[PDB]
């Protein structure tokens, strides 16, 4: 198969309404932030506005391909994927996506998808100008799609991406897993918390 | 039947611009914002900048399938689905979704959508400063259905969802049903009026 | 009849690029603004940013369904119909639209699309902190069809819809009929010329 | 025929991504901007944010139609037309349109487009508060069609579509014929240079 | 041929999903970035506001017709055409294409995209208001296509650029980098380029 083939056969079976659920198991979304550039921080609002890349992995067995004299992968419109609902809780702006919407697709089915996004959060900002630092949390899950049905698994230099430009510095982000629950809704919703310890130079 | 051929019939069979009004009586549509920040208050203009969860929920008898070894409920695109035309009156700024534009949709044809709007108001800022606060009405209703075809109604912790990080803190919400009538057009339309009871900190 | 045939009929037939004159007539564009609120004013610049109701009706004959045992009145949304090209000739913004895209169709081929709109203009904002107050002219029309296809008539009562929480309040709305020509173009477009007088509040 | 038909026609057999070219002769696109508003100004970033009407008029003969018993022109979403690429080579922001997104197309196939378009320039803001007053150049060309396929011709004192409200007043507004050759590329592309002398009111 | 018959087949045959790789090789990608003009600079924040013609050629050999009594070059809508996911790994805004989004076609497939582009960039700001001026580096390359699918290769300074700026430009050095990251194996070609400029 050729990259022609292969494209034209994910954009005319696609389904990117379809949770691609394996017999009745979630699909489990990696999530993981790369923080690019912190540009504005309040410390009065508890607002910061961060650009960040979304690395973004989950397995769709309806793209798989026989990589058997075949390319290994293909860059793909996330028009013609499923993506998952990924939305911030405390986000306080739209997502500003500042990269061609492409995904690659592996010929397993695995897709990795990384925007960069700018976008505002509300988070705690006190203690910025301080030697420890503010640490923000930002959570990440899917805004429709509970426990059954997806699962959100957060697993190196976490300044290899940063810029070394920034007024800010980062000295450590943490991912961990937790799960909300809503008066609304007898189901749990799997989100990461990421921790972002920042401080001004 | 599983997730792909419930989606396949709804995206087929929808009908997005059809209110699925049953036996000529009105849908009713339950309306509960859940405030989640307070960003921006100006006591000079009485402008409020906010975020809130616009919790709706309707029943379209046309999206319905038989739940018996098959999933209760799927997650569908809004462009797929008839939804209500629900308008803040009193906004001075467009509806920003900051969520993903999908609906809950239960096996009976129970719909519950619910997206994350900040958006901009014209309201009462006056007393924001003070212990008993400002009291910040927000009008919600459909644009264009009147009360023979949609009826709005409330569904009621004000605070297990707004930010602790606010500058702002919230006293009371209180949604009640009123009706808006207007000298252009004979009709009465339904609205949540939702009362934000709110103060600065400190 | 019910609502889900007159929408696919009305989404089927919808010939949305198409004016729909008859025989002799331009189509009859009724156009009135109900003030919501003023949100800004600069007396230097002459500029306002105001929000309000742009209420359009007009006739398609080819909307038209037999209203017995039928809804009088559907929802349509505006992708599905002709709707005037209407434009504020001193607007300085593209029009904001802040509700749902949906125009009431009648069984007789009516049409009432009433959009709330955000917009700013360049008018007379001198005054706007005297009593007698700021008039600020809005100028609305078609901005292809020139009075043989489309007329422009306005349709009133002026504060029943502006925001008691402004910072202003409207002394008078006075919507009256004109026509431009202008050089580059021989025909005369009909607008609805929109007097806002209107002045700060004391604080 | 009636309006419907005619618009029908081109919206079936409109070629918008093809240009017009007769006998292998250029597109002759006429353009003239009217100043509507001068916004906003700043001598230290030499910067201009203006306000104008593009009359941009053009022949395309496979628009044409029998004007017996039939309209002498129709309004045409630009979609279904070739229009002229014309950029800003000095502007330094997008054109925001302003106005409905339709040209007038007569019955020999002559095209006019005029949007509203509010855009940002860098052009020589110097002496903006003389009595001489600022002269800002705006050069508009195709941006990808060279002479041999595109020729741009223009069509004064521009007071009657001038808004009298403006913070500022046009002394004079002259629009020359210009070319724009680079050393890496031997083709001339022909430009519109639109001179708006200005300046502040007392 | 005529226009109409070239732009039909390419709208019926472009396939702008599919990058034109031949025989496995990579897409050769040239990048020129022309500086028009530098609207602001923070030497606080290190950001830059910038306008540019992004000068693009590849091949795509799928667009290519007999030019024999035919036109030498189309002008084709983009949405039309493959374009090459380029990116700046340093930009702080989406671009904003300032242009018709049109590309060149020759007759042999050569593809020329020069859009005009104002963009916002974390880079160097430190010494804007000295004689030496500060150096601002742009990092462009494909955000999805490893070396192996796309190379960038770089290609007069200030023919373009605005007299009317606040700034002006000393020099601009295109040099071609490749990128890998500690996430991803493979490596990413990009062109960087260094915009020395200064305040007058
Ligand atoms: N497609 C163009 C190229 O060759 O790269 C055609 C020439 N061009 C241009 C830009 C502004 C003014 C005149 C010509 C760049 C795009
Ligand atoms: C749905 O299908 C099941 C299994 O075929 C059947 O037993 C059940 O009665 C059906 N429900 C209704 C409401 O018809
Ligand atoms: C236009 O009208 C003339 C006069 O009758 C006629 O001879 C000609 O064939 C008509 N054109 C078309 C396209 O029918």
């Amino acid at each position: 198969l050729d990259r022609a083939d292969i494209l034209y056969n994910i954009r005319q079976t696609s389904r990117p309404d379809v949770i691609p659920t394996q017999r009745d198991r979630p699909v489990a979304v990696s999530v993981s932030l790369k923080f690019i550039n912190i540009l504005e921080v309040n410390e009065i609002t508890n607002e910061v506005d961060v650009v960040f890349w979304q690395q973004t992995t989950w397995s769709d067995r309806t793209l798989a391909w026989n990589s058997s004299h075949s390319p290994d992968q293909v860059s793909v419109p996330i028009s013609s994927l499923w993506v998952p609902d990924l939305a911030a809780y405390n986000a306080i702006s739209k997502p500003e996506v500042l990269t061609p919407q492409l995904a690659r697709v592996v010929s397993d089915g695995e897709v990795l998808y990384m925007p960069s996004i700018r976008q505002r959060f509300s988070c705690d900002v006190s203690g910025v100008d301080t030697e420890s630092g503010a640490t923000c949390r930002i959570k990440i899950g899917s805004w429709t799609h509970h426990s059954r049905e997806i699962s959100v698994d957060p697993t190196s230099d976490d300044s290899e991406y940063f810029s070394q430009y920034s007024r800010f510095e980062i000295l450590d982000v943490t991912q961990k897993k937790n799960s909300v629950t809503y008066s609304c809704c007898p189901e749990a919703y799997e989100d990461v918390e990421v921790s972002l310890n920042f401080r001004k130079k």
